[PDB]
């Protein structure tokens, strides 16, 4: 492969050869690609419609380059519960739903940075995100939720800076959780993306639902019905959901809207101190999606997992279990935590 | 406008906002843009289906920065003569042999480009092993159209390059749309030409630019893939005067061409090249001299399209007899002698 025979071909409207994308992902990881290079070719990767298999050689080139988590640290039935973004912005929802998850005794690891997010808000709630492998490992044993830092565990493209527009790069990040967590609930705002996702996901033999709200959210909705791709056992179904199937009531959109990181961590003291409303619907029932995922890792029937995810999401907040984790891991990145 | 305007309308499968794209060309060309900004509008806008909006202001901003030809030295009536190539396509043996045969033919002929190295379909280096001087300035051109019939704008001589040009071209290394609007880009502005293109939805953008320029041409695609008009099958012609675009369906057979083969019509390098010429020249009978008066004939009609009474089959006809007759009057041989001639 070079970047003649790759932009050559993306320039004639074709998909790229197996291992073309991997070869060119390497050659930008390893600082072997010029800023005109990395700008071309990720301008064409992000104007071509996605396939599973250019984004699977993506993904695994930028999931090689990452510091993983120490061996047999992170739990085999740990969860990652995230969005994509891509006007939309739900960080508040799948903030909330990762610390109920987790309260849940599901152990939770996300990952991410800053939004100039997902980072900010927790720092905003007095999180402390900025850990090495060791400390995030001890986080997941201890308070059973924890966050890679991306410029921590992907040191590993400024060029971003150069050209001022997001690309599919910005768009890898459920693919490229360095602690590999094999389920959990993925938010697409893109529909042609989440499916190309959920093909991913499927050749890793994750337990995973992809989500989409008809209503464009990158997470389920209350406004309406969502769009799933469902991947066990290999495979992908692809179906419609809707809450009002679980005494959900329809909610408007601007209801459930995010804010800076300041309004995002006084609505999660809010909901998990138990207010009620669209909020906290929209909180529970992708708490219960992502519980649901972690389900389909053992066995499991769909409506009976739906109905006891969303027991076990409703009751981490009830009886305060979730406004505890809450405050078990801002002290556990207050301790004087040595290597 | 701005970078991250345009560049994020690309991502999101959008066209351009009018006056976007000359934007972006004129940033490029005053020095004002970054290598990366460069290479991803550059791969953006050739991986894009074209538009004629979009075309017309990035050739619009290029020719702006083009070194003219002196008042009053380009005749009212001159063609162009091209092939674009790109997609393999290299048919600089027959563009150049129908250039010299039309403007032997008596209808001025300004041509620009550059050698085989430097770009898709360059020719300069076939003329060049003809003994023809290439790089020539503005009122040396001028006085070789005036003098032989025939100018040759040679490309890095009247197309400046832009900061950053020589590392992009190596970082990216394949032609991007930066390098297939030539025929829009004429130095001399010649309102006639035959124009082939080896793809079919840019030659179909390029007519509906020249058809808002008021010009006469015929633009043209093999349905072989051919950027000339091709002796192999039909050819697609957009035939474009007075404002509008007549797309039509053109087949040689009706003026008696026999079939040939693609391979029959291959070119080689500039000395491969420079033999077919002189034996082309020379009165030498077969599919080579077949396509060359087939398309020195096309020029020859856009040429007559310059008057709105021009009838389209007696045109032909007229375009036939007069390729024809310039190659075997020994015109075309001569014109090339004094070519050669003008240069020493």
């Amino acid at each position: 492969p070079s970047w003649p025979q790759i932009l050559g071909r993306l320039t004639d409207n074709r998909d790229l050869a197996r291992g073309q994308a991997a070869w060119a992902m390497d050659q930008i990881m390893t600082g072997n690609a010029r800023p005109a290079q990395i700008a071309a070719f990720a301008v064409a990767m992000t104007m071509k419609a996605p396939t599973a298999d250019e984004v699977g050689e993506l993904a695994g080139v930028m999931l090689s380059h990452a510091h993983p988590l120490p061996a047999d640290t992170v739990p085999d039935d740990a969860v990652d519960v995230v969005g994509t973004g891509g006007g939309v912005n739900t960080v508040n929802l799948s903030t909330m739903a990762a610390i109920v998850v987790a309260a849940a005794g599901v152990p939770v690891v996300k990952h991410g940075n800053r939004a100039a997010g997902g980072a900010d808000t927790l720092e905003a709630l007095g999180v402390r995100i900025d850990l090495g492998p060791d400390l995030v490992a001890r986080s997941l044993a201890e308070v059973g939720i924890g966050f890679c830092f991306a410029p921590r565990f992907h040191p590993s493209a400024a060029v971003r800076r150069e050209i001022g527009v997001p690309t599919v790069f910005n768009l890898l990040g459920p693919l490229t959780n360095p602690a590999r967590p094999r389920a959990g609930l993925i938010g697409c705002a893109f529909a042609d993306l989440a499916e190309v996702m959920a093909g991913v996901f499927a050749a890793r033999r994750s337990s995973v639902l992809v989500v989409h709200g008809d209503d464009g959210l990158d997470e389920l909705t209350t406004t309406t019905t969502s769009t799933i791709w469902r991947v066990a056992a290999g495979s992908v179904d692809k179906l419609t959901f809707d809450p009002a199937g679980f005494g959900f009531a329809r909610a408007q959109l601007d209801q459930l809207a995010g804010g800076d990181a300041q309004a995002n961590a006084a609505a999660v003291r809010a909901v998990l101190g138990g207010a009620r409303g669209p909020v906290r619907d929209a909180v529970v029932l992708n708490a219960a999606g992502a519980i649901v995922a972690h389900a389909g890792l053992s066995s499991a029937e769909w409506l009976p997992a739906w109905e006891e995810g969303l027991r076990r999401a409703s009751a981490a907040i009830d009886t305060g279990a979730a406004e505890q984790l809450l405050a078990r891991w801002v002290r556990f990145g207050r301790q004087i935590l040595a290597a």
